[PDB]
């Protein structure tokens, strides 16, 4: 197994994984065979780190995770898209504090509900840099760990809501992490 502990992408036992942090050192992520992962995480700042896709789409994929934060953390499906800028999140768990954003609807799918939500964030990092960006929502109204997340259900209800995706960069499922410590581990596969 690869330990990473510096910002990269790259390629591991046949997936792009991605590894990014504001706080080198608070943070690992060990690249274990086909789609599996885990992180260590500890007074971190910032970080996101997955295994997936290195160019999104309508994929239905399954994942069996280990989730377990001490402070706010997600477990999320995360990716980008160009033209337009957006960063989005399906998310499946999260640690001390659910994330909310402004209400746009709901959407079922995959046996849970989630709300739907959109943000804008002020001069922050992004795939081309520093810039300002949306980002657009799901949040499961109850958290679970393992399960099918029907992609291509979620991009529909965010058009169906005006929320408009562009050209698709990367696409993970992710562990994030704000200020807290804990681990994971995260298994995915088409």
């Amino acid at each position: 197994d690869t330990t990473i502990t510096q910002n990269q992408t790259g390629y591991d036992n046949g997936y792009f994984y991605s590894f990014w942090t504001d706080a080198p050192g608070t943070v690992s992520m060990t690249l274990h065979s086909g789609g599996s992962y885990s992180t260590s995480w500890r007074n971190t700042g910032h970080f996101k780190a997955g295994k997936g896709w290195s160019t999104g789409g309508r994929r239905t994929v399954t994942y069996n995770a280990s989730f377990n934060p001490s402070g706010d953390a997600y477990l999320t499906l995360y990716g980008w898209t160009r033209n337009p800028l957006v960063s989005y999140l399906i998310v499946e768990s999260w640690g001390t504090y659910r994330p909310t954003g402004t209400y746009k609807g709901t959407v079922t799918t995959d046996g849970g509900t989630y709300d739907i939500y959109e943000t804008w964030r002020y001069n922050a990092p992004s795939i081309e840099g520093t810039r300002t960006f949306q980002i657009f929502w799901s949040v499961r109204q109850q958290k679970r760990t393992s399960g099918t997340i029907t992609i291509g259900n979620h991009f529909d209800a965010w058009a169906r809501a005006g929320m408009n995706l562009g050209s698709h960069d990367y696409q993970i499922m992710a562990t994030k992490g704000w200020q807290s410590s804990g681990s994971s581990t995260v298994s995915i596969s088409e």
